[PDB]
């Protein structure tokens, strides 16, 4: 764990729920700085202190329990403002002051309350591929930014300029949907509620890049935190089945201003089996016992939604895509856990065509990746509880045979293995 | 030359120009692949083989000229299959054959024609300040990328559905802007127009992501080619006047598939002086007769226009930025040979306020950006013609000086001496 490099990182393998959260509030406590770099506030960090509390972040930084730790806001994400100060309120009520320790980024994009209601307002026209964003407005956001019309915080010291800035954002959603609600009066409403928020925001306001590459130089620990994981980026992910940002390594270098040979050891972090939480491809999808089982044992629900998440096996080729992808150095093996109950073991070791002929490597097509099958492989379960187990061969046989197993597939070992939602529940290897 | 890291690559560090393409068509020489990671047809790399033919790259690397190397245009690319042929076949017609060599990615987004009317719908539509941009349409392409209704390339295998992407793209379109003349013919226009361009398409398309990492295990050497120069990048630039994409390192990694660990050694190209197209923030921009005579000497007026191009003293705040930005191992200063006829050079060395008070790194406000002034350095020019100069050593004394300068004020070194627009006119440090 002290082992690690000074500029490390923690991504998502899967399909965002992970447990990337738990790990870097594990972590942050031997370093100096904890950064996200892409996505906005559709995230939704778990973690529980030393007592029991659970803190369900969302723009702030995991590392933000730890009091002696800078947090920051890269310039790859989408701040909305409202959201962000509820965030800050309910923080520091239950604890945690977050005086001078949120430091947020002035290249980094406001999204707006228009971008939420544009969001949705497409949602309605979708076809039975709707995304699963219940009206964030993320699209949206990093629609304006690479239309270059968007706004970001910076923005937000010269407050002459800022309504013509709106005006325009607020004119192409009006021109674009009909079912826009646009007067003059909503267009002030805006003005002077950001104006506010430009006068508190002000102390946070930093230079995220010279900040980072100072710090950096000066030898201070970064942390940098994954926003959501690879197979939902814009690029590599499952596209049209993905977020806007990029959940991927390169995000780091994109939303942090850090240069790729600056980035240390990147932790993947892989659940012990599968989820998505919208539609699109999963191959390794169960839609039975197992399937409602994992969900249950691993309480795989929205949390405001209370929505049941899709579930299935521990997809290798999937995740040796996402090893390659961020070329990992270690991995967190979260929820293994939940398979505690399970008679037998399933992986997703393989792809093969309708046809018959294997698939190379993680396809981008959507269309073959729901027509092809999977090869799984079957591994015997252990059945007793292990949510206790601090060593690691104190762990049962079969246990340790299936990470073992894990890292023989993928080529990268896992040196993290999370046995609870616990903050103590983590088995270090 | 040879010494270079197994995934090297090229990238710029002003505002575009800087003569990457020149770079990259010498270093062909020794490696295997030459990939695009970023942007669109908007660059412009012009070379001049061992005759001196002058060659215009757009979207084709410019590694092209290269018989025993193949091009790779990556995931980040925007290709616009009509000017693509366009290029591959004024390219073939002219020597190189591109059978075989040109590797187009499936999962790069498809810049279509209305892409373009739309892009130029949006800058009429616009009062004051526009962006300067001919109309290719790199924001719109980007936009759909981003809000995930976009069309990729592996999309032209599933000429069935094809049809039903085209719709919603358009009327998206149509929906947005009054002036586009949207029409249910000019819908089966291109549909029958794209079928053509899939069928012919069809052996250059390849999986980019799985081609790139299995050619770098099997120890092949990849040249990475920067778009554009990262203070036009959409995060790091001076924003809004910078372009859709991410000419900065991390584009390398999100437009190809690579990890951070995996990228070698980046070269920086940088113009002995600066220049930028468009309209915006220019610190060391010289409206008198020193830009006149850099203008002149560096032959600064666009290719498709003829329009001069803006042009100023090297800036040393500007290029130490990009130079953290993207952590470069060396530098490529380019255009030397322009400061011959120059008695005396000067040097963008800091920037201060109104009030004096100093702008620590290179600022992402625009306005702080038009507001405050330069304190330059000024060095002794050499004048005496040094086209013809192949070694170091054999450079006037005053011309060290300056290339020594950069180095002591920067902290990179430069081992690559632009001094003529010749594939020959170049020393080696
Ligand atoms: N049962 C169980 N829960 C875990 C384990 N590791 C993490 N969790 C919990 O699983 C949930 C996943 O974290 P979440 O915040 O949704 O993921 P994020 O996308 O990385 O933010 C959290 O409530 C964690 O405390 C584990 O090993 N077992
Ligand atoms: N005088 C002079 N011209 C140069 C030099 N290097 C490049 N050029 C010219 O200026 C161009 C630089 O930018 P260009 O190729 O248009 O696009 P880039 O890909 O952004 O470099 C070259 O193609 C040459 O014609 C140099 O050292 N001296």
């Amino acid at each position: 764990i002290g082992s690690l490099s000074q500029v490390s990182g923690v991504l998502g393998c899967q399909w965002g729920d992970e447990g990337k959260g738990k790990l870097v509030d594990i972590l942050a406590q031997h370093f100096d700085i904890v950064a996200r770099c892409q996505g906005g506030a559709n995230a939704g960090h778990t973690i529980y202190n030393s007592e029991g509390k659970k803190f369900a972040l969302h723009l702030v930084p995991s590392g933000i329990l730890n009091e002696d730790t800078t947090c920051v806001i890269g310039n790859g994400v989408v701040v909305h403002l409202p959201g962000l100060f509820k965030e800050i309120d309910g923080l520091e009520s239950n604890g945690v002051s977050c005086k001078g320790r949120i430091l947020v980024s002035d290249r980094a994009h406001l999204l707006f309350d228009f971008h939420q209601e544009v969001d949705g307002l497409r949602e309605s026209e979708l076809a039975k591929s709707f995304i699963g964003t219940t009206k964030r407005g993320i699209g949206p956001a990093y629609s304006s930014k690479v239309i270059r019309n968007g706004i970001r915080v910076g923005d937000l010291r010269h407050m002459d300029t800022l309504p013509q800035k709106l005006d325009l954002l607020l004119s192409d959603a009006a021109a674009r949907f009909q079912g826009f609600k646009y007067t003059p009066e909503m267009l002030r409403e805006e003005v002077e509620a950001y104006k506010r928020y430009a006068d508190r925001l002000e102390p946070y306001i930093t230079d995220t890049v010279h900040f980072i590459n100072d710090s950096i130089s000066q030898k201070k620990k970064v942390l940098v935190e994954g926003g959501q994981a690879t197979m939902l980026d814009i690029d590599f992910g499952t596209y049209p089945f993905v977020t806007s940002s990029s959940p991927s390594a390169g995000g780091i270098c994109t939303g942090l201003g850090i240069a790729p040979s600056v980035v240390g050891d990147l932790i993947g972090v892989v659940k012990a089996y599968t989820t998505r939480v919208g539609s699109g491809p999963f191959p390794t999808e169960n839609l039975g016992t197992g399937g409602d089982l994992l969900r249950l044992a691993g309480q795989e629900f929205g949390t405001t939604t209370g929505r049941p998440r899709r579930c299935g096996w521990l997809d290798i080729v999937a995740l040796k895509f996402s090893c390659q992808i961020n070329g990992f150095a270690s991995l967190n093996l979260t929820k293994l856990d939940v398979l505690s109950d399970l008679n037998e073991i399933q992986l997703g070791v393989a792809y093969k065509r309708s046809d018959g002929t294997p698939v190379k490597s993680f396809p981008g097509d959507l269309r073959l990746l729901e027509e092809l099958h999977v090869e799984y492989e079957v591994l015997p379960g252990w059945k007793s509880d292990i949510s206790s187990v601090r060593n690691y061969s104190d762990l049962p046989k079969a246990a340790q045979q299936y990470v073992e197993r894990i890292e023989e597939l993928v080529g990268v070992p896992i040196h993290y293995i999370g046995i609870g939602p616990g903050r103590d529940a983590l088995i270090y290897k």
